[PDB]
């Protein structure tokens, strides 16, 4: 229908914007920190700490497959990063301390995100 392929173009914009997001997201983690998934060779134990673990990387494929249906979930995915590390990770960690600052400077991206998508649609 000419309908879905609206609701297509609306995805693939949507995803278009979620991209630029991410990066600006990503830009605010320079040491890398958050960029792959914890590595369950080196840290065997983590998934009897964390349930749902997450990552850059891991989000940049569920966006490519057009995974996100609107910007709450792909908070939701963001999200998770900053949570599971506050948790794993004691307070005096430089990871800790990374997911602080992650949380703080990517508030004001995802600020202006949030506003975006309301105002085109």
């Amino acid at each position: 229908s000419m309908e879905q392929v609206a609701m297509e173009l609306r995805l693939t914009e949507l995803t278009r914007l979620l991209r630029s997001v991410l990066d600006q997201l990503q830009d605010k983690d320079p040491a890398r920190i958050f960029a792959q998934p914890v590595s369950l060779k080196e840290v065997p134990d983590y998934l009897d700490h964390i349930k749902h673990p997450m990552d850059f990387a891991t989000m940049r494929k569920r966006l490519e497959a057009q995974g996100y249906k609107n910007l709450h979930e792909f908070e939701e995915d963001f999200d998770l990063i900053i949570d599971n590390c506050m948790k794993y990770n004691a307070r005096d960690t430089v990871f800790y301390r990374a997911a602080v600052r992650l949380r703080d400077q990517g508030g004001v991206v995802l600020r202006q995100a949030r506003r975006e998508v309301d105002s085109i649609g």
